[PDB]
């Protein structure tokens, strides 16, 4: 029994009333699918401005959390989203990782018409059915129809 | 030298002016160097709003050239820098291309001490000697003792 | 029972989860300070993308409000602060009106060295003493020792 | 008479010598004495702790004691000091002229390219005239920018 590991990605850490109240409720909507969260700001343990010592080994750490999951969920709120995350979320489209981006935030921030936001952050995506990986709502995390689900189950 | 691939990443592309204005002059500097130049917005013709039914094709050009590539020249201007060069970077240093930064906006948009920017920019990056693949003008380009110009000597 | 008005300009009205968790206990805290909340997303019923005739209704709305406040508290968390923040912030500055900023980001987007910010924020503030009207948690505004809690007894 | 033009532009030093003094030609070639703040306030590097305050206040001043802002507003999102400087000249009542040949949407709604509120100072009807999409239309007659110089 091996539970599959999903890297969640997100701004939400550097805001001290964002890590304490809308980390946790995303937290439990995907280990109730039965996944093991890695956070990477209770993992690397990054609470404020990391030291110059300690930056270069929470940047490794993201990176090897990014290698060794098995797929990546990537909170894209804001505008434009977070280049952190964003990084990481190229470096597991080259890396073939199961992809799903989340985002309740209705403004549009894109540069074309066929996704609310910049195309390049769904080149990890199929052509046809991205919507599927697109969550735009906490409760939605859990809907045996998108697919996260299915990427558990199938 | 041996006439390497660089893949620019940039937002300049965006504006009308920045095009036409600051893309030439960087693209020139590289070009000074003996480098094949694969500038996205013209070799993929991104000249406005993506229409829906191209987005998909512009994205996996995008993604095509980074993966076909040597190394990557990452603009990263602007506070944040932008979520496609973020992108792309990310696939970059997953896909162990060499790696090059280029910022000469003087604001800091950092989470740490040691990077002027968010430390994930500069994972792909030694802990040491980073500094030499960070450039902040562009007439800093065409310096052998930077890291580019080694590069290409190697 | 006289009791000061304070507008919250926040961008945490654009999140559906943001919404929901964030506002309330920065709103709680006011009011436990007697203060009088104008919220301009629960005064605007804005809650998805805002109609084009619905849009201009909003922009006066907030206009009003920011003309008719006693002082703004100002969210202003995010790389960088949102622009409708800093739109009715320089509103303010303009007006005369009392001055609070609050960011429990830890991330520094300054174009300087003296404020985590760009210097244009801190422009209603005064040169010495500004730390005292800048709240980087929620359980600071409570605090006696704050500007918030002078403003309002004399 | 008097234009504050208001740009992120000063920031990176490719932009302010090569995007900054074309707009600033177009402005006088209309008749306008061109208010830059980079060059205004002389400081462009990290603005040193005891310098600070002075350049906050001197383009506060500057946005009291103009006629009319020209702001940039280009980029994903639009640079906070020039917001915050567009919102004085609201509040302030001068006129409003914004500037985005930046063809990427950010906006919270369908209206306005951007966000709503950085179209306070327009009218509801025939905003377009003040939103200029390019350099090459500073110029144009048919814009309110023109007409705001003719009476
Ligand atoms: O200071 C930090 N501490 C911990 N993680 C990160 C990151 C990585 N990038 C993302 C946020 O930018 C976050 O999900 C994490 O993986 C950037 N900066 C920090
Ligand atoms: O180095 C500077 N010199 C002059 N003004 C500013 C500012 C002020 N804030 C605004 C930031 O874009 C800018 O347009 C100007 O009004 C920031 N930095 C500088």
């Amino acid at each position: 029994m091996k539970r599959k590991i999903i890297f969640l990605a997100s701004p939400y850490g550097f805001s001290q009333q964002q890590k304490t109240l809308l980390l946790p409720p995303i937290v439990r909507a995907l280990e109730a699918l039965g996944i093991e969260v890695w956070e990477p700001f209770a993992r690397n343990n990054q609470i404020d401005f990391s030291q110059a010592d300690w930056a270069y080994r929470v940047a490794q750490a993201d990176l090897q959390d990014v290698k060794n999951c098995d797929g990546i969920f990537a909170v894209v709120n804001g505008t434009p989203p977070d280049e952190g995350v964003m990084v990481e979320l190229g470096m597991a489209i080259a890396l073939n990782k199961a992809i799903f981006l989340f985002r309740d935030d209705f403004r549009r921030c894109s540069d074309n018409e066929r996704y609310p936001l910049n195309l390049m952050l769904f080149a990890g995506l199929p052509e046809i059915g991205w919507e599927n990986y697109y969550y735009t709502s906490v409760d939605e995390i859990q809907s045996h129809d998108k697919a996260l689900y299915k990427w558990l189950t199938g």
